[PDB]
């Protein structure tokens, strides 16, 4: 005997256990330890609540984004900075077309521009431009907030490199090793290249994709970083929200 | 003289260069000519060096940067800093009296019909901190730090640093001030003045300006604004645009060059 949807939803509105792997032999054991663990879970957060506000802190994503940045600024990597929006041809480039499926989930703000669903169009904007101004490689990458319909806004970390690589596979794999340990999450499986944590895919890497140079990129989910190391029941309470403040559900 | 660079040599010089260019007197057309040619040049010139510099010292940017000092030294001073999303309800926009007939409202970017990009960080940090005062007696203090957008030293996409406290222990237009101080001193830009503003959200401001040019605005209150948010207390708050602030700190000659881009990364232009 498990708990019911219903209660896990109920479960999980405060508290950040695992509720789902438990089982019992009665409905009324059931129901017993429910009343106990909802109880636990709100006092538990109350509790939390009125730590942060008695010993404020740095955000926890802000705290990843920093943590993160700062290993990829020692490994070479410049940061950078582009808009939110981005326009249909920037998407049509990148092949999503109102053929693809990622053009219904696209939020347009006119005609002609969207907010960027991805930080990549953007990102080989920038990185071509430097390589301009360079005989050598370029590393750059971005921290921010795309939008998809569905979380509808979730940040991004994206990293890309162009220009002459030995062995771009293992550069890349080194790439990701570098920001995952920096996240606190050194144990991961890969599967171009897909990072999954217990079967959950936290980043979508490549090795390159009318003369062109070798390039490589990967794409991190932040809040879905967090939400795992953090052990959060759900992705809504470690990243922005009226409704949760890291981790801790605030009304 | 009396002739100046031409509105297009000045634009034309901003685009590469940070100097000072609209100060420059001629006496004729052609010493303007001669002097525009070779300011171009440098300008370009220092272009190209700044860029090569950052290839080969690689750094966290310029405006994440500014971020961190002012963030960092507010929660020195016991701020919570809070993330909140960038869609906000159009009954939130109202809360904010910003309805139909506003002006500010013409600026907004609807998603939907009921959803748009928030204009200012106000509408997310009036809820959030109307709830942390249900988990304690004490003062409420937060900020953010996250892009707005507004249709448009203007962008349509900027970032705001929100800071607000309910219930401050003292005055609170002396709080609030101390507040102002801990920023602007924090973001290397101690030098700065405070003028009374009028607002028609807020009715008066205390902005802050640094040599005419607004980079803050703050209010206490007012009641009926906090009223409109269930909040029944004394409230101040602050709101910095950030690539302000960078650009008069690094003397970039526009606004659009510290911040996020395309064209520009801290301050050069790289296309
Ligand atoms: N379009 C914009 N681009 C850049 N910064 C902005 C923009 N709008 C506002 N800011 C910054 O946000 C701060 C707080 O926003 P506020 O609502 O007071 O702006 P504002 O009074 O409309 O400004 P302005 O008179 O310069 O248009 C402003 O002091 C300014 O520093
Ligand atoms: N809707 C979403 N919410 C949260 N994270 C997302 C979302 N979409 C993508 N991501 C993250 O972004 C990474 C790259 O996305 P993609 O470009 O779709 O492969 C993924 O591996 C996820 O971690
Ligand atoms: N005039 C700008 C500046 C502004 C001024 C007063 C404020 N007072 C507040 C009170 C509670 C919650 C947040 C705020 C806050 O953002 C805030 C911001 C704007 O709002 O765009
Ligand atoms: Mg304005
Ligand atoms: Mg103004
Ligand atoms: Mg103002």
């Amino acid at each position: 005997v498990k708990y019911t949807d219903a209660q896990i939803q109920r479960l999980r509105e405060y508290g950040n256990g695992t509720y789902e792997q438990k089982v019992f032999e009665d409905l009324a054991s059931r129901d017993a330890a429910f009343s106990k663990e909802m109880s636990v879970a709100s006092t538990d957060n109350e509790k939390k609540i009125k730590g942060m506000i008695a010993n404020p802190s740095r955000h926890g994503l802000t705290q990843l984004m920093n943590d993160i940045a700062d290993a990829l600024v020692a490994e070479g990597f410049i940061e950078v900075r582009t808009p939110i929006f981005i326009s249909k041809d920037a998407l049509a480039r990148m092949t999503i077309t109102e053929d693809k499926p990622l053009f219904k989930q696209v939020f347009w703000i006119d005609e002609k521009r969207a907010l960027r669903p991805m930080l990549a169009p953007n990102l080989y904007s920038v990185m071509r431009d430097l390589r301009d101004h360079t005989d050598g490689p370029v590393k750059i990458f971005e921290m921010g907030s795309c939008f998809r319909k569905e979380l509808e806004e979730f940040t991004m970390l994206s990293l890309c490199d162009m220009g002459p690589r030995g062995d771009a596979t293992e550069v890349l794999k080194n790439y990701i090793s570098v920001v995952m340990k920096a996240a606190g999450l050194p144990d991961y499986d890969l599967v171009t290249i897909d990072v999954e944590i217990n079967g959950q895919e936290v980043c979508s890497a490549a090795v390159g994709p009318d003369v062109h140079e070798p390039t490589s990129g990967a794409g991190f989910g932040l809040e879905r970083l967090l939400t795992i190391r953090e052990k959060y029941s759900t992705v809504k309470k470690g990243g922005a929200s009226i409704s949760y403040l890291n981790g801790a559900k605030i009304n």
